C-alpha cells in the first residue's frame, strides 16, 4: 500500500545502555517510525589516565542509540550535521537494502540535513555506522556507530517456537579505538582531524587497538552506572561491534538463548558460556538471573577486558540460592 | 563398484572469480572428475604502491581455481611442478580423507608431476592448499591455496529443505600477505626465496598482515573487473581464507542463506549482515539482489577492507525500488 | 532433595590429554562428585629454544585436568594453595551460576584451602580458570585454566537425536603465552612475579602471543606423546582456550559432529573442516577415523600452528582404504 496511508510514530532516542520504550509484540499495523539524530563531534575522555580523543558521534554518545522497530515497518531518519562540526558524515544501515545501506544518499556537510526512508524487511539486530567514501574506518573507529533492532511482529521465540519475553533490555556497544603512539609508546596529540588523519591510519593498520571500551570509556558501566536486575528477571542484552570481533561473557551467568550473529529467523543457541559476535555485527543474548550479587560482563579475551577496558558490571538484587552454589568450607589455613 | 567402470570427465579450470561450468543437480551417476593444475612461481604486484612479491600459485592465480564436483564423485588431480620453478610443492585437500589431505602423497620437486585420486565423501566448500613439511605457512601465505565445492547430488536446499538454485556463482579467495618490514616500516626486498625465508618467518610471527586482498591484489575486484549481477538474480559467493579469520559483508545487501563454515548437510543461517569464516575454511552465501547500483563486498574489519585491501565491488543493473529505500529529503542546508 | 542424602563419589584427576574414567550415560542418580586440586606454581620450559616461564597451574599441568560430571550433579571442589606458593589464587567455573563462577568464594592465600560446591545445571563443556581481582589475565595466561564437561544424563546425541558414543576422549588445552620482549626482540628474564608483573601487562597489551601451545609446550602432543587411535574408532576431542580464539583442524580428517561453542542442548554442526572456538570457551568434536597414518591436529591459523606451536599429532593404526584416497601416479619426472 501507499506509504502516506500508514501510521507515523515519532520516537525520541535515549542514551545507551538504555533503550527507548517500545512493544515487543507489535500493537499496530506496519508504521513509519520517525527518528532524528544530530551528529556531534566532541572531545571524550576514554580511560582512567585521562586520554582524550576527538570523538565522532551520533546524538552525542558512543555508541549511538539503539533504534527499535518491527519487521516491515519503515524507518525514516532525519540526520542533522550542524555547522559547528568540521567533517562530512553519512549513515549506512546494515538493516537496509540498497545504496550502500543508505550511505550513498545521506552524505551531509556541516550545516546540512537529510531524510532517508527504508523498509526494515529482515528481523534481527543490525549495526549502523558512518561510512564516508575514502574515510570509513576512521569515522567508525572514532565512535560513529550504533545499532538497530527489527523485532519480529510477534516478538522473540525460542528454539521450539514458544514466546520469549524480556523484562529489561540493555544495549552495550563495544568500541575499538586506535590512539596513535610514538616510538616510546606514548599517545600522540593533534590540533585538527586533518593533521590526525595519517597517524590515525598508521595506528589502525597495526590492527592492535589501544582501548576497547563499553559505552564510550573504561569503566562506563561500573559503579553508579552498573547495569541492574533482580533475581528472576529476564534481561536482553544487545551487543554490537562495528569493526572488530568480540566475545561477550557474563561472569557468573550464561546466555540462556543467544543469537550470536543477531538474526531472529534463526533458532537461538542455548546455554552459551561465551559467544562470538563478528566485527560488523550485532548480537543479542537473553538470560534469566538466578543469583544475586555483582556480575561482570566482559569481552572474554581477558586482556581486552581487564587491561584495555572491555568490562562492565551488573548489580543483581535478590535471594541467594545455596542449592546452586555454596561455600562448604570458607577459605582458611591448615 | 570398481573405479575403472565409472564415467570420467575432464574439466578445464578457469581463473577466479569465475567458476568452471557445472550442473548444480547431478545429471550423471558418480564420476571420476579429472583436473590438471600447473604450479607457477611468479612475481606479483599486490598493491597501488607497486609492492611486488614472489608469489606461489596453483595455475598462475591467487587464489587457485575453484574446483566443483558432486558428493561421492572421485577427484583425480594431476599436479605438475615445471622445471622453471625452484621450490618443492604438494597439495592438501580439506575435502579428502587420509594422508594429510593428500599432502603426504603429492610432494613434487621442480621437473616432476603426480596424480592423486580421492573420494569426495562430504558435501560442502573446502579449502585446498600447499603444505610442504617444515614450510607450510610460508607457501600458504604466498598464495598457494584455493577451494573445492562438493555439491550435494540433489543441489542446495534451504533451512526447510526446499531447492535453492543459483543463477551465478563467484569465488572470492581472500589472501593475508606478510611482507617483511625493516625498523623504519619499509618493505624489504630479497634476491632468492631462501634468503627471504627467515624474514618471512619473522613477519608471519607478528600475526599482523601487511596486505589482505581479494583475487590477488588491492582493487582486483573493482572497476572493469567488478562483479556483476541484475536485480532479481540469485548469486552464490564462495569465499575462502586458508590462514586467517574473515568476516564478509555485502554493503547494501545481506546473506539471505549462509553456510558460514561451508558444509551443506547443515541448515543455512538466514538473513546475515556479516558472517564469520574461520581461517582454514571456505564458506558460501546466497543472495537475491533487490536494488541496482554499486555494492561493496568487504571483510568487515573495515581497516582490513579499506586500508589493507579486502574490498571488491558489485555493479548491479536493474530497476530502483523506492518502497525499499528512498531519499525523502535530499542533503541540503537549513 | 537435601544434598546430604545424595551419593558422593570421589574422583582422582588425571593429567591432560587423558581424562579420568567416567560413564557417558549416567548409571546413578544425581551425585555429589568430589574433586581435589592442588595449586602448583613452577618453572616450565615451553619451547625448543628452552624458554622458561614461571607457570601457574592447577594440579601441576597446563592445562588443568578435565573434570567430568553429569547434568544436575553437584561439583564439590577442594582447592588447596600450599605454603610453598607465593600468590593468591581462586577458581571461576563457567559451568556454575553465581558469585563470579565461584571466584568470589574461593580466594586462597598460600597456606590455605577452600571447598566450593555448585550444581551443574547446564550440559556442555565449559572453561574454568583462576580469576583473582585485579590480576585476571596474568593468571589465566600463565597456565591457570582447564575445563569441565557436564554430560547429558543420557549421553551425547546427534542432530537427529540418536545416540553418539565415543570410544576414546582426549582433552587439548590451548595456551597463549605472552613472554615479555625487549627492543631487540629477546625474551626478558625476571627474579620474582612482582618484578615480572608490569612487563607481563605490557606484553599482554600487544595482543600478540609469543607462544601458542597444546598441553603446555611446543611439541607436547608429538612423538612418544602423540595421540593414538585405530581405524574405525570414535574419538571425542575436547578443546579449550580460556583467552583467545582458536580454530582446530584435523589434517586429513574432519569434525563429523562438532559443538563449536560446546553446549550439548544444541544440535551439532556436521562435517566441519575447521571450527571456531571463541576465547573463553570450550568446544567438542567427534570423529570416526577412516584411514591410518599420522594426522596433525592444529590451530588453522598456520602461523600459530607451525611457528608459534599450536600443533599436535595423532598416530592412527589400521587398514589403508584405496577407495577413499590413492596415489594414481607417484611423484616422478617427465
Ligand atoms: O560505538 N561503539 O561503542
Ligand atoms: O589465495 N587467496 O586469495
Ligand atoms: O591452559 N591451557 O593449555
Ligand atoms: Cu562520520
Ligand atoms: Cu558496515
Ligand atoms: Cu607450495
Ligand atoms: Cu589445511
Ligand atoms: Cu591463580
Ligand atoms: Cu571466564
Amino acid at each position: 500500500v501507499d506509504i502516506s496511508t500508514l501510521p507515523r510514530v515519532k520516537v525520541d532516542l535515549v542514551k545507551p545502555p538504555f533503550v527507548h520504550a517500545h512493544d515487543q509484540v507489535a500493537k499496530t499495523g506496519p508504521r513509519v517510525v520517525e527518528f532524528t539524530m544530530t551528529i556531534e563531534e566532541k572531545k571524550l575522555v576514554i580511560d582512567r589516565e585521562g586520554t582524550e580523543i576527538h570523538a565522532m558521534t551520533f546524538n552525542g554518545s558512543v555508541p549511538g542509540p539503539l533504534m527499535v522497530v518491527h519487521e516491515n515497518d519503515y524507518v525514516e531518519l532525519r540526520l542533522i550535521n550542524p555547522d559547528t562540526n568540521t567533517l562530512l558524515h553519512n549513515i549506512d544501515f546494515h538493516a537496509a537494502t540498497g545504496a550502500l545501506g543508505g550511505g550513498a544518499l545521506t552524505q551531509v556537510n556541516p550545516g546540512e540535513e537529510t531524510t532517508l526512508r527504508f523498509k526494515a524487511t529482515k528481523p534481527g539486530v543490525f549495526v549502523y555506522h558512518c561510512a564516508p567514501e575514502g574515510m570509513v574506518p576512521w569515522h567508525v573507529t572514532s565512535g560513529m556507530n550504533g545499532a538497530i533492532m527489527v523485532l519480529p511482529r510477534d516478538g522473540l521465540k525460542d528454539e521450539k517456537g514458544q514466546p520469549l519475553t524480556y523484562d529489561k533490555i540493555y544495549y552495550v556497544g563495544e568500541q575499538d579505538f586506535y590512539v596513535p603512539k610514538d616510538e616510546a609508546g606514548n599517545y600522540k596529540k593533534y590540533e585538527t582531524p586533518g593533521e590526525a588523519y595519517e597517524d590515525a591510519v598508521k595506528a589502525m593498520r597495526t590492527l592492535t587497538p589501544t582501548h576497547i571500551v563499553f559505552n564510550g570509556a573504561v569503566g562506563a558501566l561500573t559503579g553508579d552506572h552498573a547495569l541492574t536486575a533482580a533475581v528472576g528477571e529476564r534481561v536482553l542484552v544487545v551487543h554490537s561491534q562495528a569493526n572488530r570481533d568480540t566475545r561477550p561473557h557474563l561472569i557468573g551467568g550464561h546466555g540462556d538463548y543467544v543469537w550470536a550473529t543477531g538474526k531472529f529467523r534463526n533458532p537461538p543457541d542455548l546455554d552459551q558460556e561465551t559467544w562470538l559476535i563478528p566485527g560488523g555485527t550485532a548480537g543479542a543474548a537473553f538470560y534469566t538471573f538466578r543469583q544475586p550479587g555483582v556480575y561482570a560482563y566482559v569481552n572474554h579475551n581477558l586482556i581486552e577486558a581487564f587491561e584495555l577496558g572491555a568490562a562492565g558490571h551488573f548489580k543483581v538484587t535478590g535471594e541467594w540460592n545455596d542449592d546452586l552454589m555454596t561455600s562448604v568450607v570458607k577459605p582458611a589455613s591448615m
